[PDB]
């Protein structure tokens, strides 16, 4: 009833997060690294609601931030600035001075050009990690490999020497590697990390930031944590500090997306269950094509086959394609699972729609609104007439 409870009180579309899941998954990540001197951080890009970030701070997580905006979410969540790690490929001098005024002291440098700007400021107390892109076996994980050869981030790991030649003597404490997202195989991590750890040992670095990217079960895949703890963690044990930057694995399962069915449109062979939010609420299915399982609150069955689509005047405004479902009726509620990451953070106002509400079901059972629903006036809040 709990999910319907929330829809009755707060309406739809509404993301609903469970504190219990957020704490258990964050504790699960820490436990994988038992034996390691870990500084766990949460990737704010996956979910920036400060109420959820406060829960993660209580669980011992710092924050991986990219923008001023992310840094403010951390501040709103009462995160101590010495547990913030700053990532980014477009750090401007203005941004650096701002981050320095906030006492951020851990920076994952993306390029030679960024490092030259840091020297012109020459801040004291800042620890730098150099983002590197290890070569990953092209014929096996072809998708992680070309991203780490063609994407705009970091420097090739083969060019680390060229970077250290120019910048030696700055407070460079280690390397940062982040190889991708939604990874459920352990081998890519073992391959990339063994190279980065080897490189770290040549320079004698005592810290390392191994990024994030752990995948979740969207349609049946699962990252084997036993295998990961057996194959990856031992290499990490030497370091005085290991930082990880986890987003999706922690927050995605904590969230559902609730949508009310407006009508069920039949067209011969096919059926379109039209709900009250689409790509303006959850963009993943139309931008990434990711698969989220769905279900109907209070109903089970397989008598209908349908696409679940949004109300927007756009062709790929689809939440779910070809799913078996019970006989859906207008007014039913569809719940989309694994909606807690890259969900609200990618919501928008396309077709002059309003952004969804967010609610938190606390461990004590209290249902708390943590993100009100945009009004129609909110859509035009910044128009200057
Ligand atoms: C540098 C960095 N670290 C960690 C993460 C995210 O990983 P995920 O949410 O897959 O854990 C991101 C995501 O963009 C990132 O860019």
């Amino acid at each position: 009833d709990i999910l319907r409870k929330v829809a009755e009180i707060h309406g739809t579309p509404t993301y609903v997060y469970f504190e219990e899941t957020l704490r258990k998954r964050s504790r699960l990540v820490k436990e994988v690294f038992e034996g390691v001197n870990l500084l766990p951080t949460f990737a704010v890009k996956a979910n920036n609601n400060p109420v959820l970030l406060k829960i993660l701070r209580e669980e011992g997580f710092g924050m991986d931030v990219v923008t001023k905006g992310e840094l403010l979410a951390a501040k709103l969540a009462g995160v101590p600035s010495h547990t913030v790690v700053w990532n980014g490929n477009g750090k401007s001098r203005d941004q650096m001075e701002h981050f320095l005024r906030e006492d951020v002291r851990i920076v994952n440098v993306d390029s030679f050009e960024e490092m030259e700007i840091w020297r012109e400021l020459n801040p004291e107390g800042v620890e730098y990690f150099i983002r590197v892109n290890p070569e990953v076996d092209a014929k096996t994980h072809p998708h992680i490999s070309t991203g780490l050869k063609k994407h705009k981030f970091g420097i090739p790991l083969e060019d680390l020497d060229s970077f250290m030649e120019r910048f030696r003597s700055m407070n460079i404490r280690g390397l940062h590697v982040h190889i991708g997202s939604q990874i459920t195989r352990v081998e890519p991590f073992v391959e990339a990390f063994s190279k980065v750890v080897r490189a770290s040992e040549r320079y004698g670095f005592e810290e390392i930031n191994i990024g994030g990217g752990w995948g979740i079960n969207y349609s049946g895949e699962e990252l084997d944590l036993s295998s990961y703890r057996e194959k990856v963690v031992p290499d990490l044990k030497r370091f005085k500090r290991v930082i990880v930057e986890i987003g999706r694995y922690i927050v995605a399962p904590s969230g559902y997306l609730l949508l009310r069915v407006v009508l069920v449109k039949r067209r011969h062979n096919k059926a379109f269950v039209v709900v009250d939010g689409g790509m303006n609420v959850l963009i993943r299915p139309a931008l990434y094509s990711a698969y989220h399982r769905i279900f109907v609150l209070g109903k089970q069955g397989k008598e209908m086959r349908a696409d679940v689509v949004g109300p927007l005047c756009e062709s790929g405004d689809v939440i779910a394609y070809d799913r078996e479902l019970p006989e859906v009726e207008p007014g039913d509620i569809i719940a989309v699972e694994n909606a807690g990451a890259y969900g609200y953070t990618m919501s928008n106002n396309y077709n002059s729609t309003t952004r969804p509400a967010e609610v938190l079901v606390r461990e004590n059972g209290r249902i708390s609104l943590i993100r009100r629903r945009e009004t129609e006036m909110d859509i035009f809040k910044d128009v200057v007439m």
